[PDB]
């Protein structure tokens, strides 16, 4: 009854609910109340996590106990657990709160289980006040959660240039890779950041394959952001067999992801024409080992001429997307998979499951297979 009246009291920010409560209690009986979780949680990591800052004094004012105890929050109909209230705070952008729990002594880079920080969390929405703040309290700019993924990749992934801007000049470090060799400049290509990609290549940030083997280029082509590959391949670091098979790449996804195919045959008679643009250097379609019964047994277009008419077989075209991803990207990189299946369920709303069928098959023995 009590210890429930208690938490919903901190949850809600009813102080005068809730001193009433306690008023002929013990200081040794409050500390046990107050200690106590309850759908997962402290009744100071709910004050916190909703910013009720005089609810937040009151507590700390009790018991400095419950400062370090992590416990769960939603977060956008998500759970987080092991989250520690300043991190709760920062993720929820209350800064006077996490401005108080600091000032009680809270430790500033106290993570949740996945070893996220409160500057991560604050890097994750946007808050720059409360990065600043962070920052000017000791947190370290280089702890990345459990998948090595930093603040600064965070930052460049949610498109908040100012954040990556001062995560940058107090020196961060613009080389890091995920476990999985993530980069800033992917979660940039990622995202279609492209004034932050720009900044980062002025810090020198070097442009790597990841653990799919896609360099940023590439990872824009994927995601189908116009503005990177447009940069990327007018950019000295990057040479003409990566322009032709970005450009192409891209092609693909505006097929299958932006379903616009006068859009798609523009990129592929670009990259065609860089392929014989050079009597001396000819850059030639590799040939793959066998055709595929689920792409029709279809075979890349090869000429200028064999585009030409593409745009009245749209049939056609579809099968040339799913052999460009699948020879660009190969069959381990997840989108390959994705984008067969799509295609297939694309078919069964025309009416026609055994093509349906036959790309899902196709799909699954590559899903089973990575």
């Amino acid at each position: 009854d009590l210890k429930t009246a208690v938490f919903n009291a901190a949850r809600d920010g009813k102080l005068r609910l809730l001193t009433k409560l306690l008023a002929s209690k013990s200081k040794e009986e409050v500390s046990s109340l107050i200690s106590e979780k309850t759908n997962g949680a402290t009744p100071l990591l709910m004050a916190a996590r909703y910013g009720h800052l005089d609810m937040v004094e009151f507590l700390l004012e009790q018991c400095s106990a419950s400062i370090e105890v992590g416990g769960s929050v939603n977060f956008d109909g998500e759970t987080i657990e092991g989250a520690p209230p300043l991190w709760a705070a920062s993720a929820a952008g209350h800064l006077k709160v996490v401005q108080s729990l600091l000032n009680h002594g809270a430790s500033v880079n106290n993570t949740t289980l996945t070893n996220s920080t409160p500057l991560r969390a604050a890097c994750f929405d946007g808050h720059l006040e409360i990065v600043k703040y962070l920052v000017e309290h000791k947190a370290d700019l280089e702890v990345s959660n459990r998948h090595g993924h930093t603040c600064l990749m965070i930052s460049c992934y949610k498109g908040h240039k100012e954040i990556a801007q001062y995560l940058l000049e107090k020196g961060a470090d613009v080389n890091r890779k995920s476990v999985k060799g993530n980069t800033a400049l992917h979660d940039c290509a990622e995202s279609g950041s492209l004034d932050i990609m720009k900044m980062l290549l002025m810090y020198c940030a070097k442009m790597e394959k990841d653990g799919y083997g896609m360099t940023p280029l590439l990872s824009a082509s994927v995601t189908g952001h116009t503005n990177i590959v447009d940069f990327l391949t007018h950019h000295a670091q990057t040479s003409k067999t990566e322009r032709i098979n970005a450009l192409e790449l891209l092609g693909a996804t505006f097929v299958d992801k932006k379903r616009d195919l006068l859009g798609a045959l523009k990129y592929w008679k670009k990259a065609m024409n860089m392929r014989y643009s050079d009597r001396t250097n000819i850059i030639s379609k590799p040939v793959p080992q066998t055709l595929i019964m689920a792409y029709d047994y279809a075979k890349e277009v090869n000429s200028a001429e064999e585009l030409e008419g593409l745009i009245a077989d749209p049939d056609e075209m579809r099968m040339q997307a799913l052999l460009i991803r699948e020879r660009i990207l190969g069959p381990s990189h997840p989108d390959t998979s994705y984008y067969i299946r799509y295609r297939g369920a694309v078919y069964a709303d025309s009416g026609n499951f055994k093509r349906c069928i036959n790309l899902w098959k196709y799909a699954l023995d590559m899903q089973q297979s990575n």
